[PDB]
C-alpha cells in the first residue's frame, strides 16, 4: 500500500493542474454540460481574492504535502474532499486546503496561509463540512445541530420536522429532544381525541430522515425516562417487531437525571408522568428537577408506576440488542456546563460530545475541528505541549470566524452561534500519541498525560478566547455565566490542575476581558478525518494491529527497528482479531504498548474520561467496548461513569 499511495498521488498530479489559482478559476467558470449552465463551484468572492493575491497563495503551496497521505486517505479525499470537473479531480489535496484556508480567512492572507500551513502539514483538520463548502456558494462549514420540539402541538410538531428536513439537507446531523410532546393515552382538547404518543411521531422523523439526505440524514432522539413512552421508545431500533412499533433509521439517547440512577441503585419505585400533565420537567434539572418530580408523584400526576429496575432492565437490554441507547447524564451536563444561565440544557447532539442550549427560538451548531496528537511529540520521547497550545489558539481563531462566515440552514441556529458562539475543539490520535512517547493507554504516565494534553487544550483557547474578547468584546450572554464569575470547567468538578500552566494568571486575564466563546472543546467522533489522516479515532484505546492488510506503522516500524519482524507476523495477528499478545517472539514491552481496545480495562478507560472531563467544557463521545457482554457488567460500567461524573456516559456500546 505504500507504493500504491505514491502512484495515486502521482497520477493525481499527472491529472490536474499546479496552479491553484488556475483551478480556481476552472472551478469558477464551470459550465453545466446538461444545462450550459454556469454554475460556480466556488465563490466569486474568494475567486476575487484568490486572483488579486495570486503570486503568494500560488507559490506557498507545497505540493509534495499531497504525498503525505496513506492509501485509503487518499482515495477518501479524491471520493469525496477533492472538487470534480464533469466526475474528473480537479483539486489535488493542496488546492483544497488553501481553498479552505481562503474560504475561512478571507483578505488576511497572512492568517490563510498560517493555517494552509498547519492543515497541509496535518498538525490539525477542519470538519468534514467545513473541508466541503469553505470557499464555495453559501457555504455551510457547521457539522450539526440541536433542537427542542417547538410546541406539543401537531403545529409544533411539523414546523420541528421541517427544521430538521432543511438541516438534514444542507449536511448536519440532529439531535432533538422530544420529552415535552404529550405520551400515548393523554387527552386532546382540541379534537375530544387522544393522542398515539411518540412512536407514530417518531415514524415520521423516521421517513424524513430516510427521504432527505446529508447534502441518509442522521437524527438523534433524545427521551428523559420519566416520559410514559419510555419503554416503547427502547424498542424502536431493534430488528425484531412490527414495522408501526418501529423507527430503525433514527438513533436514540437517554437524558438521564440523577433521580433516576439513585431510584434504580436503592431500588426505589419510578413514576411515569405524560408532560402535558406535568409540565416544566424537561426544564429544569438537579435539585429543581427533583422537587418538581416529587411533587408531581405527590399530587398524583402520574400515570404508571413502574420498579426503577425494571425501566433499568429494559434500558440495559436495548443496549444488548442494538449497542443504544445513549446514555448522558442530564444533571452532569447541566451541572458543569458554561451555559447554564440561559436555562435547561435539554439534549446533546448527535454523536453525545456537544452539550449546548436549545428553545424554539434557538437551534445550536456545533462548530468542529480536531488536533492531531501524535503530531506534538518530539524525537525526545516528549510532548511539546507549548506547541499543542500555540495550534489550538489558530483553531479557536478560525472556528470563531466560521460562527459569523457560515450559511445557517435556519435562522434559529444563525441566531444561536451569534448570541453564544460556541465552538467544540476535538482530537484524534491520543492512542498513537501514547504509543509514540512509549506509554501503555492504561499506564500512570499515559494518565498523567492524558491530562496534561487536555489541561493544555483547555488552556490555550481559553487564552485564544480572551484575546479575541480583548479585541471584539465578550459574547452577547457572557455575564453571569459561571466563567464570568471566575468559575472554570475543572472548578466545576472540583479537580485542582497539575502544575503545567499558569491558571492564575489566564483567570485575571479573564477577568478583566472576558471569553469570546460560551465553550470551546468537545471531543467528537473523527471517522474521517482520522482516516485520512491515519491517525487511531478521537480519543479511543488502540483499535488492532491490522487493517490489502495494512499492519498498524507504529507496531512495524518497531518490530522492524529491533529486527524481529517476520511477514508471517501479520496471518497471526489475523487469527488473534488484531491482537499481538499470545505472538511469542514480540518483546513484553512492545505487547503492553499494543494491547487493543478489547485488552484494556473499561473502568480505566471511564476514568480517564472522567479525568480529562475536567478540562473540557463539552463533553465527549466515549464508546465503550466489552467483547463479552452481561447484565452486571453494564450495570457495572454505567454505574461507575455516572458517580466518575461522566457528561456522556456512553456513546456507542461495542462487542465482539
Ligand atoms: C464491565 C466492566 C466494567 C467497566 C467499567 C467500569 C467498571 C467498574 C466496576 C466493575 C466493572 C466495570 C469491564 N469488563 S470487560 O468489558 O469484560 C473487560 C474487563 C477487563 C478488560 Br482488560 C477488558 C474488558 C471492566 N474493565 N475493567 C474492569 O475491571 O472491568
Ligand atoms: C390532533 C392530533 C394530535 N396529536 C397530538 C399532537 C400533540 O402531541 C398533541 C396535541 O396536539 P395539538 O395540535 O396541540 O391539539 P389541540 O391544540 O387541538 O388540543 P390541546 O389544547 O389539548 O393541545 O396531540 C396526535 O398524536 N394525533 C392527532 O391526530
Ligand atoms: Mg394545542
Amino acid at each position: 500500500a505504500i507504493l500504491a499511495a505514491r502512484i495515486a498521488v502521482s497520477n493525481l498530479h499527472k491529472e490536474t493542474k499546479k496552479v491553484f489559482s488556475d483551478v480556481m478559476e476552472d472551478l469558477y467558470n464551470y459550465i453545466n454540460p446538461h444545462n450550459g449552465k454556469h454554475s460556480p463551484m466556488v465563490a466569486k468572492s474568494t475567486l476575487d481574492i484568490v486572483l488579486a493575491n495570486k503570486d503568494r497563495l500560488n507559490s506557498a503551496i507545497i505540493y509534495d504535502r499531497d504525498f503525505s497521505y496513506n492509501y485509503f486517505g487518499f482515495k477518501t479525499l479524491e471520493r469525496s474532499y477533492l472538487l470534480k470537473i464533469n466526475g474528473k479531480v480537479a483539486e489535488r489535496p493542496q488546492h483544497m486546503l488553501m481553498r479552505v484556508s481562503v474560504g475561512i480567512h478571507k483578505e488576511d492572507i497572512d492568517a490563510a496561509i498560517e493555517t494552509y500551513n498547519l492543515l497541509s502539514e496535518r498538525w490539525f483538520t477542519h470538519a468534514s463540512p467545513t473541508l466541503f463548502n469553505a470557499g464555495t456558494n453559501r457555504p455551510q462549514l457547521s457539522s450539526c445541530f440541536l433542537l427542542s420540539m417547538k410546541d406539543d402541538s401537531i403545529e409544533g410538531i411539523y414546523d420541528t420536522l421541517k427544521q430538521c428536513a432543511l438541516i438534514s439537507k444542507s449536511a448536519g446531523g440532529i439531535g432533538v429532544a422530544v420529552s415535552c410532546i404529550r405520551a400515548t393515552g393523554s387527552y386532546i382538547a382540541g379534537t375530544n381525541g387522544n393522542s398515539n404518543g411518540l412512536v407514530p411521531m417518531l415514524r415520521v422523523y423516521n421517513n424524513t430522515a430516510r427521504y432527505v439526505d446529508q447534502g441518509p440524514g442522521a437524527f438523534a432522539i433524545y427521551l428523559e425516562p420519566w416520559h410514559l413512552d419510555i419503554f416503547e421508545f427502547l424498542d424502536l431500533k431493534k430488528n425484531t417487531g412490527k414495522e408501526e412499533q418501529r423507527a430503525r433509521d433514527l438513533f436514540f439517547a437517554l437524558w438521564i437525571p440523577d433521580l433516576f440512577m439513585k431510584r434504580v441503585e436503592t431500588n426505589q419505585d419510578w413514576s411515569l408522568m405524560c408532560p402535558n400533565e406535568c409540565p416544566g420537567l424537561d426544564e429544569v434539572w438537579g435539585e429543581e428537577f427533583e422537587k418538581l418530580y416529587a411533587s408531581y408523584e405527590k399530587q398524583g400526576r402520574v400515570r404508571k408506576v413502574v420498579k426503577a429496575q425494571q425501566l433499568w432492565y429494559a434500558i440495559i437490554e436495548s443496549q444488548t440488542e442494538t449497542g443504544t441507547p445513549y446514555m448522558l447524564y442530564k444533571d452532569s451536563c447541566n451541572r458543569k456546563s458554561n451555559q447554564q444561565n440561559l436555562g435547561t440544557i435539554k439534549c446533546s447532539n448527535l454523536c453525545t460530545e456537544i452539550v449546548e442550549y436549545t428553545s424554539k427560538d434557538e437551534v445550536a451548531v456545533c462548530n468542529l475541528a480536531s488536533l492531531a496528537l501524535n503530531m506534538y511529540v518530539t524525537s525526545e520521547h516528549t510532548y511539546d505541549f507549548k506547541k499543542l497550545a500555540e495550534v489550538t489558539k489558530v483553531v479557536v481563531r478560525n472556528l470563531n470566524k466560521i460562527i459569523d462566515i457560515n450559511y445557517y440552514p435556519v435562522p434559529e441556529a444563525c441566531l444561536s452561534n451569534k448570541r453564544h458562539r460556541p465552538i467544540g475543539i476535538g482530537v484524534q490520535g491520543l492512542a498513537d500519541a501514547f504509543i509514540l512517547m512509549r506509554y501503555p493507554f492504561e499506564s500512570a504516565e499515559a494518565q498523567l498525560l492524558n491530562k496534561q494534553i487536555f489541561e493544555t487544550i483547555y488552556y490555550g483557547a481559553l487564552e485564544a478566547s480572551c484575546d479575541l474578547a480583548k479585541e471584539q468584546g465578550p459574547y452577547e450572554t457572557y455575564e453571569g455565566s459561571p466563567v464570568s464569575k471566575g468559575i472554570l470547567q475543572y472548578d466545576m468538578w472540583n479537580v485542582t490542575p497539575t502544575d503545567l500552566w499558569d491558571w492564575k494568571v489566564l483567570k485575571e486575564k479573564i477577568a478583566k476581558y472576558g471569553i469570546r466563546n460560551s465553550l470551546l472543546i468537545a471531543p467528537m467522533p473523527t471517522a474521517s478525518t482520522a482516516q485520512i489522516l491515519g491517525n487511531n479515532e478521537s480519543i479511543e484505546p488502540y483499535t488492532s494491529n491490522i487493517y490489502f492488510q495494512i499492519v498498524n506503522p507504529h507496531l512495524l516500524k518497531d518490530l522492524t527497528e529491533r529486527g524481529l519482524w517476520h511477514e508471517e507476523m501479520k496471518n497471526q495477528i489475523i487469527a488473534c482479531n488484531g491482537s499481538i499478545q499470545s505472538i511469542p517472539e514480540i518483546p513484553d514491552d512492545l505487547k503492553q504498548l499494543y494491547k487493543t481496545v478489547w485488552e484494556i480495562s473499561q473502568k480505566t478507560v471511564l476514568k480517564m474520561a472522567a479525568e480529562r472531563g475536567a478540562f473540557i467544557d463539552q463533553s465527549q463521545s466515549l464508546n465503550i467496548h466489552i467483547a463479552e457482554p452481561n447484565y452486571g457488567k453494564l450495570t457495572s460500567m454505567h454505574f461507575y461513569g455516572w458517580k466518575q461524573g461522566l457528561k456522556t456516559g456512553m456513546y456507542y456500546l461495542r462487542t465482539r
